[PDB]
């Protein structure tokens, strides 16, 4: 009787990223096991589990504990996946992997950063953002691929709105009464950069953004979940304060991110004196 929502009140910002949160149940075989600021998703089967995102570089033990505190063995997670290739979300993929033995799978657009720890030359945020400890990508994926673990099937989309390597994930979950819902772990969708960076000068990046917004908006999406919980109002929805199921969430979320992006392009235009 503790609640993610009240347990993390006021910790949406930086203070929360490495700040411990009680694990929670999202739906069916899917569990929140991240911190107050950064999500980490556990997807369970008898055949083994899948885990998405590590949280910041120092957060490995926090989520390792949230796993056990739920009655699951971290030795049972067979795959570690990622939303996108920034330290706050993947910063301890490495430590999380050797503490678990899992293999790592990722979209090709992310592989280079993941295997080097340095953000991509195409990332609007380098070299503002910092790096994290590298990892070897065992299975490198293409848009529409499926990570399969027994009857588990997590299917990935390249969604490059926020970074070049951004990925969004989708899978089915069913409650105790065999009501089934599609969960969408839709990546951060914010178009943000270092100061000197201009999207107008990078048509590749702009075209990839449009592709990502379009794919995010069309994900099968009964239950939206975001690498930053507040981006999808996740703690209130998990804590009965707001509706957990809303099949229109991904569309609205993408529409909003796209609205933000257009304001940013307009700002860059009006800097053309
Ligand atoms: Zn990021
Ligand atoms: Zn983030």
């Amino acid at each position: 009787p503790t609640t993610l929502a009240t347990a993390c009140k006021g910790l949406d910002g930086r203070e929360g990223w490495s700040h411990p949160a009680p694990p929670a149940h999202i739906y069916g075989n899917t569990w929140y096991v991240g911190t107050c600021g950064i999500a980490s998703i556990l997807v369970t089967s008898d055949d083994g589990h899948v885990l998405i995102d590590s949280g910041p570089a120092d957060a490995a033990p926090l989520v390792l504990a949230n796993i056990r505190k739920l009655g699951f063995d971290p030795a049972d997670v067979r795959w570690i996946l990622t939303s996108h290739e920034h330290h706050d979300h993947a910063g301890s993929i490495a430590e999380l992997q050797k503490a678990t033995g899992a293999q790592i799978a990722a979209v090709a657009s992310a592989r280079q950063v993941l295997e080097s720890g340095k953000p991509s030359a195409d990332d609007p945020q380098s070299g503002l953002i910092e790096g994290f400890p590298p990892v070897h990508v065992a299975r490198v994926l293409v848009d529409g691929d499926s990570v399969t673990l027994g009857r588990l099937a997590l299917t990935v989309r390249e969604t490059p709105a926020h970074s070049p390597g951004s990925a969004s994930w989708t899978w089915q979950a069913c409650d105790e009464a065999f009501t089934c819902r599609m969960i969408a772990y839709a990546d951060s969708a914010t178009t943000i950069s270092a100061d000197d960076y201009r999207f107008s000068d990078h048509p590749d990046r702009i075209a990839r953004i449009r592709t990502g917004l379009s794919r995010i908006a069309q994900l099968p999406c009964d239950i939206l979940v975001t690498p930053h919980p507040s981006a999808s109002n996740l703690f209130d929805r998990l804590s009965g304060k707001a509706p957990l199921v809303n099949a229109q969430a991904c569309a609205a979320y993408s529409q909003a991110a796209g609205s933000y992006f257009a304001k940013r392009l307009a700002e860059e235009a009006g800097e053309a004196a």
